[PDB]
DNA sequence: CGTACCAGGTAACG
DNA sequence: CGTACCAGGTAACG
């Protein structure tokens, strides 16, 4: 899935994406392609395997903090 | 709850203690007293404050891993 | 078959 | 009122 992230996604600066609707793509990606998708915490080391130098945020109001990868997008 | 902790734990080499037997000790304690309890978060802050050194395992067959305080066991 | 490196709650920053 | 420092799953060690 390493050209897959590369083809969907870059660093970026100043921007973040929710951990989630990455590993939701990620899965449906998966399921089209007929691949064994492997967990989130497996995903997260993926995508650090691929994308240096991302950063932990965690977005939203008091008790709705969600994770952010922190300089990544979408690039396609 | 220093104090409690002192009376009740020690620093030890060898031995360790799940974390929510201690936690569910520490519940008593603090209903028994008439104390609002601090969740296991917070619990787990102070206790590294009093006890200097515990390392974290994970003990059990899999599956079934629970987290332990490692260097720790009941004084009294 | 019993760790490594990834993946929310409360106090308190700023 | 939107981070710091605490709190299980899978691969793979040994």
């Amino acid at each position: 899935t390493v050209q897959w992230l590369l083809d969907n996604y870059e660093t970026a600066e100043g921007v973040s994406l929710p951990r989630s609707t990455l590993y939701n793509h990620y899965l449906l990606h998966s399921q089209e392609q007929k691949l064994e998708p492997v967990n989130a915490a497996s995903f997260g080391k993926l995508i650090r395997s691929v994308f240096m130098g991302l950063r932990t945020r965690r977005l939203g109001t008091r008790g709705n903090s969600k994770y952010h990868y922190y300089g990544l997008r979408i690039k396609a």
